[PDB]
């Protein structure tokens, strides 16, 4: 319950979010191009707020964010597609049914 190595940033490649059906295209890239694309997902201490970078460069001064809140909001307007960067699009319907079950999934109690 204690000893337990918890936290570390998960990595998926583009061509897998892509192949999921969760990332739908990359305007500067091309599919097979995905292959050299890794996205790295930091995850939170909190419940709502996640952490998406993308390995490319590797910028250490700071984290693209992204709240729960926001996907939902597009899902009620009808925005079903997301820029990301201005460049890589992902879809929102799938973007957050993978969290759901990705990072969605503490271990504490509940109560309600």
């Amino acid at each position: 319950g204690s000893s337990g190595s918890s936290g570390i940033s998960l990595k998926y490649t583009a061509a897998r979010l892509h192949e999921k059906g969760v990332l739908l295209e990359i305007e500067d890239l091309q599919v097979n191009q995905f292959k050299n694309v890794i996205f790295e997902i930091s995850p939170t201490e909190e419940v709502g707020d996640f952490e998406v970078k993308a390995k490319f460069m590797g910028v250490q001064m700071e984290t693209f964010m992204l709240h729960y809140q926001d996907l939902l909001q597009l899902q009620y307007e009808g925005v079903a597609v997301m820029k990301l960067f201005d460049r890589a699009k992902v879809n929102v319907n799938l973007l957050i049914f993978l969290l759901n079950k990705k990072f969605y999934g503490k271990s504490g109690p509940s109560s309600g």
